[PDB]
């Protein structure tokens, strides 16, 4: 009589997800390759079972998929993910917050056969973002409108108050891949043609984004959004683009590091080592001594910047990190790493402190008549304090729409088998409707000249 | 000892105040120019009793006076002279949190002869301001360092996510003062000189002034911050400046309005009859059509815009003003007067919003060593939503430490008689104390070297 489900536990998000689905009468076990981990995950919860388990091990997960109905996997997935293949194997549900790639599209068929749901993109982007940019546009292809340029960014950052640092962003893992996404290509639409942008600009095209007067966002675009034209059905539109939120100063830093050779993944043999940073820099930079005077010359040499006034900032920025002192680097064997290292110790969300989620679509529309106007959908929440036991806004947004989408596999209320995404009514009004009446997670639309 | 004190009340900083003093155990009789608005505030206030009050009536304030220890005058600053005088006469003791004007220094003597502490400048901005100003100040004097640049900013404005209005700014008063601070002229210290820049350009000098990344503010100076090399003592420094804190836009808004002339104070005969704003604004630019088309076509005819993006966002602001709209106005003289009315009505804060006090000094420093460091205290703080019991952000910062120094002037902590200010630390360092160790309101110190 009552659904059990296995949670493949990935920090923050785990909570959040854990308490509504615990709260909705269903057994949950929280796994995490420690078995301490998911008991500090698991406690203040009715009906938690934490476990030790390892993902990375075909016969151990394939085994405990089968005794429960249903796996969420809030790990990002990856090409090499038995989560799904073993959802399959055991004829079990899935529910991951991670994109449908191509790899994960092959498996379709066979989770069809198995009778399976494999619902993905459901957290806060993908996810949210989805719900809300295909109501959007439903309702302007409904009043005979069309929908000119589609633009959506999302960006989950530190509260304004707790951004100071140099990037004006805080890191809860890996910046191992935070960094390397940014050097990324980027394809959207513009001007109606598919528009290319090579890493060695995206950062140069990573400009300022007004949405509120308080705020100062930079915005620059995702990967490839291409595909949305017709993912979400805008044949019409000449402009299209998903992309992320950072801050004002995020882009000019980072350039600047890439630009000195720091964000450089090349194994070098000084870089597996506990030398001093001083040392390191002079290295991963190229000077002739590790002066701070030497190594800043150098770096200026090397660099761009729009005025002095920043050119100091930035280079303070980089003395704050302590790569101009003795204290020793953590070894990572390449610059990038060894840097990220640093990065991650310097730049956590300290106690007390809180996140912001800052979600908007905008579009640019042309009514039936023949009108034209801009409409934005918005969505701006500050998470609860650090230690203080609330929800950060990020672990919010991605863990219970997340959950949500667990009950309505579970319930039959998401029925289609294989593997899916929130793109069409059918699936995405439930989980609208839920998430607003429920929770309150919603996004607000507003017109304008 | 049982004491009691007359507050002469103004609103919403008056109710922190009157909680502090009153869970102090001291008695307070809520004077307002209505009996009316003075029983609101008392509403429930243990120890506070509501009256009706004639500030210009001298024998009236005397008698009120008179029946206790200290009078608070939280009415507009023009008064405090009247209310000083009353206080001589009655010998008791006052505080406001405004400006020593002149008029209020020719009242020291007297104050002295009369025994009485007028304590003033003793809430926010002047306040707490002047306490962390001069903690700074004496810890480096007394160290032997030098103040080379002394740089102050202040800003109450709506919380980033409140901000989505023309200006990114609540009015909780009239809005007269806050649209013509950008014409008012500045005069402050730069490079070891008085340098003045008079009203017709202090507009384009409300340029970006980092803080953190997250925010967007502009920040322009003071009437008049030289006194501050004598009054702080630090006749070493090159650079002084005294200002305000506003978001990005709002100068850019305030132009246009200034270029199409809605501030304009000629009292036209249009303005007094309550027609259309299409007519009002179209006689106001001097338009052919009063429709949209051409309202629209010849203010941008006549005002500057920084990119046709930015163009957009203020035409579809004024617009949302309803400046355009068939709707009628609140004739109020001239317009300025009239655009007024109109922003008072559109842009304050409604339930749920919160507002932002953020204050910060930079200092240059130059150490006994001749090293140089800059440092910066800093007081970032959002007020609570409007809707729930709390106080705004301002309300806190300016009532609290109001009566903190009415305490101490009660029981003796400040004893220095006459027409006083926070400038020393025999009156700052137990202002600071109490405030910090009682209430959590601090500066809080960084050396950005």
């Amino acid at each position: 009589a009552t659904k059990s489900v296995l949670m493949l536990g990935s920090g923050f998000v785990t909570r959040p997800t854990l308490d509504v689905l615990t709260d909705s009468g269903i057994k949950v076990t929280v796994a995490c390759r420690t078995l301490e981990s998911a008991k500090k995950l698991s406690a203040g919860v009715q009906h938690s079972t934490p476990i030790s388990l390892d993902v990375n091990d075909d016969a151990a997960l394939d085994a405990e998929v089968a005794k429960h109905d249903l796996v969420i996997s809030l790990i990002p997935y990856t090409f090499h993910a038995t989560v799904i293949k073993s959802a399959i194997r055991q004829k079990k549900h899935v529910v991951t917050t991670s994109y449908v790639s191509p790899a994960m599209m092959e498996l379709d068929q066979a989770a069809k056969d198995a009778g399976i749901t494999v619902m993905n993109e459901i957290g806060l982007d993908p996810g949210i973002d989805h719900l809300y940019a295909i109501k959007t546009i439903e309702e302007v292809h409904a009043a005979g409108g069309k929908i000119k340029t589609f633009l959506s960014y999302c960006g989950g950052l530190p509260a304004p108050e707790s951004s100071d640092n140099p990037l004006g962003y805080k890191f809860s893992w890996s910046s191992r891949g935070v960094l390397l996404a940014l050097r990324n290509a980027a394809s959207f639409y513009k001007d109606g043609k598919v528009t290319n942008v090579a890493g060695p600009e995206l950062m140069a095209t990573a400009k300022p984004y007004f949405i509120y007067p308080g705020f100062a966002f930079v915005a620059y675009p995702n990967r490839d959004s291409t595909p949305y034209k017709e993912r979400y059905q805008i044949p019409e539109a000449d402009n299209i683009v998903r992309g992320t939120l950072r801050y004002q100063g995020f882009p000019q830093f980072i350039k600047v590091l890439v630009d000195i050779g720091f964000l450089s993944d090349e194994e070098q043999p000084f870089l597996k080592e506990a030398i001093p940073w001083k040392e390191a820099t002079q290295k991963i930079v190229k000077a002739s001594s590790a002066s701070e005077q030497d190594i800043v010359s150098t770096i200026v040499s090397n660099a761009t910047f729009e005025s002095t006034e920043e050119q100091k900032r930035i280079v303070a920025g980089l003395k704050w990190l302590g790569i101009f002192s003795d204290k020793k680097i953590t070894p990572r064997g390449n610059a990038l790493d060894t840097l990220c290292a640093t990065l991650e110790e310097k730049m956590q969300f300290e106690e007390g402190e809180r996140d912001l989620v800052m979600l908007q679509h905008k579009f640019e529309i042309e009514n039936k008549d023949g009108s034209r106007e801009t409409r934005t959908s918005s969505l701006c929440e500050y998470g609860a304090p650090i230690g203080s036991g609330g929800y950060s806004a990020m672990a919010k947004l991605v863990g219970v729409p997340c959950a949500v989408a667990v009950k309505f596999v579970l319930d039959g209320t998401i029925s289609d088998r294989g593997v899916l995404a929130p793109m069409n009514s059918k699936i995405n009004d439930p989980l609208m409707k839920e998430l607003k009446e429920k929770y309150g997670i919603e996004c607000k639309e507003k017109v304008v000249a």
